[PDB]
């Protein structure tokens, strides 16, 4: 009995306009009618706006590393007109052993060197030369990846979204998917002003992907959102930290990285929580500050910014890009974990190809990706 617009027909409905939905929609948009439906008033209010903005190849499971490695080409060399400035800026990563665990440090070095030939094993003195506020007594060695980079996430995200629009796709904010139903051979999504129909439902809803499956009556994946907080603080007078690498402890207990003229810190946490608009917890912030003040000579007065976001995982830690078993037309773009920005070019390209029943592009295959390792089917026997 309330008015709705006449239904809108498309080829692919993408639920969520974060990095996942934007990247998938970008690669779909040249091929068919894309409509991206986003709940919030802006597309990057949730995890995509909350990351450390870093590109780290030796990070996550083997699949993650392959997706990250395969994304670099696009980030370094995107198509003419995608963006106005470079997407990456140089930011090596230094993983420091604060634990005195030389067996683990050597494992991570060998693992990383196999992927990144330029990876180096540092002694404690070398680590302390690179970040001179380190407490030498607390440092037992490090790895150093000269190939790490910071990502201009807003430029990347907006570039994907703009590409959709330039291909006559629609990016609709304030369009929460409220109901999802298979109707007359298509998925039909009800938003508050009208409905949308397409043969393909692309579920790119971040921490809410299982909620979207719930609307649709599709078996969920078991996605677990995990809170990570971060904060920005001023360096002490006299500390020119602008060119420091990203500094991470070997057991991922904290990290520290320059952000412009400030410092980004984090306790690098992964506290399991439900999907929601997550806020930083005081204990998270206090813990990250404590660990930084223990590992270094820095003193942290009071943060300029604090926030938290959700890093969402399935049980094996790998991302998901594939059609749901026994749910025609329902395509998962999920479980981005701690890696959704740095994997987005490969994930966007792979997911769009698979949605369109195309083989994965060679360059992706050559990084050792295939359909099966991306599929949600692997989570079950
Ligand atoms: C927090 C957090 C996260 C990272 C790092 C730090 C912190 C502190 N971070 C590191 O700590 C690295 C170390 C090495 C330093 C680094 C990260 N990722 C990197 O690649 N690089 C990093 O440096 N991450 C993970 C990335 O942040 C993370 O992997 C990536 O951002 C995930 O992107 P999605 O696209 O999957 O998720 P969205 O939430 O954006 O978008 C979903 C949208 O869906 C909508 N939506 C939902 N429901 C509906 C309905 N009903 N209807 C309609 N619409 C609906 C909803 O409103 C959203 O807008």
């Amino acid at each position: 009995h309330h008015h709705h617009h006449h239904p809108i027909e498309a080829d692919y409905l993408v639920i969520g306009a974060g990095i996942a939905g934007a990247s998938t929609g970008y690669w779909l948009s040249a091929h068919g009618r894309v409509v991206v439906l986003e709940r919030e008033a802006q597309p990057g209010y949730h995890s995509t706006g909350r990351s450390a903005a870093h590109y780290t190849v030796a990070y996550g499971t083997p699949q993650v590393r392959a997706l990250t490695a395969a994304s670099r080409a696009f980030f370094d060399n995107p198509p003419a007109g995608f963006c106005e400035h470079p997407l990456l800026s140089p930011r090596p990563e230094m993983v420091v052993d604060f634990s005195d665990d030389p067996e683990e440090l050597r494992r991570q070095y060998e693992s990383g060197k196999a992927l990144v030939p330029q990876m180096r094993l540092l002694d404690a003195e070398q680590a302390c030369s690179i970040v001179p506020v380190l407490r030498r007594d607390k440092v037992f060695g490090a790895t150093y990846d000269p190939t790490g980079a910071d990502i201009d996430t807003d430029a990347l995200h907006q570039g994907y979204l703009r590409g959709i629009r330039r291909n006559q796709g629609q990016v609709l904010c304030n369009h929460e998917a409220l109901e999802i139903r298979r109707v007359d051979g298509a998925w039909e999504v009800r938003c508050d002003a009208g409905s949308y129909r397409a043969a393909v439902l692309v579920n790119a809803a971040g921490a809410w992907c299982d909620a979207i499956a719930g609307l649709a009556g599709v078996r969920p994946l078991g996605l677990q959102p995990k809170r990570r907080s971060a904060f920005i603080f001023a360096p002490p007078p006299g500390i020119d930290c602008h060119d420091w690498p990203m500094l991470v402890s070997l057991d991922e207990s904290f990290y520290l990285k320059p952000d412009a003229g400030m410092l980004l810190g984090s306790p690098a946490n992964a506290d399991p929580v439900e999907a929601h608009d997550v806020q930083p917890e005081q204990l998270d912030i206090a813990t990250g500050m404590y660990l930084i003040e223990e590992a270094t000579t820095l003193t942290i007065r009071r943060p300029e910014h604090t926030w938290a976001g959700l890093r969402s995982f399935v049980a094996d830690g790998d991302l998901v890009a594939g059609y749901a078993a026994n749910a025609e037309g329902f395509f998962w773009v999920a479980a981005q974990g701690g890696y959704g920005i740095q994997t987005s070019a490969a994930m966007g390209e792979a997911s769009a190809a698979l949605i369109r029943h195309q083989p994965l592009p060679a360059h992706l295959r050559e990084h050792g990706l295939d359909e099966a390792m991306l599929s949600p089917r692997r989570l079950s026997p």
